[PDB]
């Protein structure tokens, strides 16, 4: 109906920080998952609105996506890695939480984590 703010991509009292882990991580984003052939529907907020999703938002109470989480790498928004993990994790769960098993955008989210997993398996030590 009405989409909701975005996620902020960046707060003045939010702590922020560049490791060598969130480099990484930004490497993933930008060489990797972003350029991976079932990365669009992921690239910005679902847009509920162009969408026709009235629904979206009154299921997903925390959404995220790839575009938020690469801004946010790039903006250093994130203090350590496990945060970026954790909003990726979120983006793929909310992904299975709004859909049914066998949905296309399923399949599409299932081999991207599965390649983000196994890029974190090559996490670097901090
Ligand atoms: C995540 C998630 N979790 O749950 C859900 C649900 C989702 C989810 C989220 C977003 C979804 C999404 C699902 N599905 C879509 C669009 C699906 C769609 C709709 C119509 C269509 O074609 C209609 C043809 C006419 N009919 C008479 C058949 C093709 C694809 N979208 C919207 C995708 N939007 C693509 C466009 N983008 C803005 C932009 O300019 N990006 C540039 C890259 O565009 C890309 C990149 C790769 C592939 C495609 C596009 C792109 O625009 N399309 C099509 C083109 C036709 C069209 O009307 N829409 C599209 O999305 C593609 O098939 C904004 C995002």
């Amino acid at each position: 109906s009405m989409n909701p703010p975005p996620p902020e991509t960046s707060n003045p009292n939010k702590p922020k920080r560049q490791t060598n882990q969130l480099q990484y991580l930004l490497r993933v984003v930008l060489k990797t998952l972003w350029k991976h052939q079932f990365a669009w529907p992921f690239q910005q907020p679902v847009d509920a609105v162009k969408l026709n999703l009235p629904d979206y938002y009154k299921i997903i109470k925390t959404p995220m996506d790839m575009g938020t989480i690469k801004k946010r790498l790039e903006n250093n928004y994130y203090w350590n890695a496990q945060e970026c993990i954790q909003d990726f994790n979120t983006m793929f769960t909310n992904c299975y939480i709004y859909n049914k098993p066998g949905d296309d955008i399923v399949l599409m989210a299932e081999a991207l984590e599965k390649l983000f997993l196994q890029k974190i398996n090559e996490l670097p030590t901090e």
